[PDB]
């Protein structure tokens, strides 16, 4: 089997991509926000506190004839931005972009922090990374992936993230038509249960490229890139007037300016972010300060490749035995 969803940006800033789920019999269909560096499929619902919620779409189990409540489980989850949630678990059918599992773990959310609230465009969660981060207790349970790997044509799934612009999850085979050149894959740890790999360096602009190994996470769930903090320097003092912001919270830059590409070595290979996706506006509105799209990850205490790189490559997450992640231009 497989299966193949259209993901779309929430705001013309493409701080995070929604991607419809059927959940349940008849269908709910829900705008799901699929998180590679997170292992729990969370939903709003009947359940979560009216005053939490703010414009979501929820799942009802009562109205599904194969939802089953997974008797004793709860779940509960904070992510790297701060936010949280929590609640109970469900079992149901679950299907994206025609690809169905039956019996997922779906966890009802009793409480969801300020974030998710303010956030009317995210029903929800699902994630990607390795079942070993999941917090369902006392019995842990798989991702949807996990779950519909053995089904699948080829146990994989890739990600195709549009810049200002749709894009496409697919699973169970690779598209060979939405990209250009090859895809060159390279090794994944799974210690920390995140899609973890090794970059092989990077440059600034035009400029010459440094070989350097830059151990980070590919996360879909993360809007921007979080490198080292001599990485991130080097970036922006390419920019004239950019400059690190505590009271903003990371690099500021003149809107007027003109932003450099970045490049990130995958293998030999390479991969071109243009400087345009590394712009995210005005810090408030109306402001001449524009947010940067490169951060420093020192205080993260890892670095993640967000979707401001990622949505620069067609990338395979590869989880056969030995699991992999593949990255091509497009």
């Amino acid at each position: 089997s497989t299966g193949s969803a259209t993901t779309t940006p929430i705001d013309s800033l493409d701080d995070a991509y929604i991607t419809p789920v059927q959940i349940g019999t008849p269908a709910q269909t829900l705008n799901l926000d699929f998180d590679t560096g997170s292992s729990d499929l969370w939903v709003f619902s009947s359940e979560t506190t009216a005053s939490e919620v703010d414009g979501q779409t929820i799942y009802t189990p009562s109205k599904s004839t194969t939802a089953k409540l997974l008797s004793g489980a709860t779940w509960s989850i904070s992510y790297g931005d701060g936010s949280s949630s929590s609640g109970d678990v469900y079992t149901d059918t679950v299907s994206v972009g025609g690809l169905t599992v039956t019996g997922q773990a779906v966890e009802s959310a009793k409480k969801v922090s300020s974030s998710f609230t303010e956030d009317s465009t995210i029903d929800g969660l699902l994630g990607l990374a390795f079942s070993t981060l999941n917090t369902v207790s006392p019995t842990q349970q798989k991702t949807f992936f996990d779950n519909a790997k053995a089904s699948l044509d080829s146990p994989v799934f890739t990600a195709d993230l549009g810049y200002h612009a749709p894009g496409t999850y697919n699973f169970g085979f690779i598209d060979t038509t939405a990209y250009t050149g090859s895809i060159t894959y390279t090794a994944v740890s799974t210690k920390q249960g995140f899609w973890e790999w090794t970059s092989t360096g990077y440059a600034v602009g035009s400029g010459t490229f440094k070989s350097t190994s830059i151990d980070g996470i590919a996360d879909t769930g993360t809007t921007l890139l979080y490198l080292p903090a001599t990485v991130v320097s080097a970036y922006w003092a390419q920019v004239s007037g950019a400059k690190s912001s505590s009271s903003v919270g990371g690099y500021v830059f003149p809107c007027s300016a003109t932003l450099p590409s970045f490049t990130f070595g995958v293998g030999s290979a390479r991969i071109v972010i243009p400087g345009d996706y590394i712009d995210f506006g005005p810090i408030s509105t109306g402001s001449s300060s524009c947010f940067g799209g490169i951060q420093s990850s020192a205080g993260i205490g890892i670095n993640i490749f967000g979707d401001v790189a990622l949505k620069a490559a067609f990338v395979v997450f590869n989880g056969a035995t030995t699991p992999t992640l593949g990255f091509a231009s497009k």
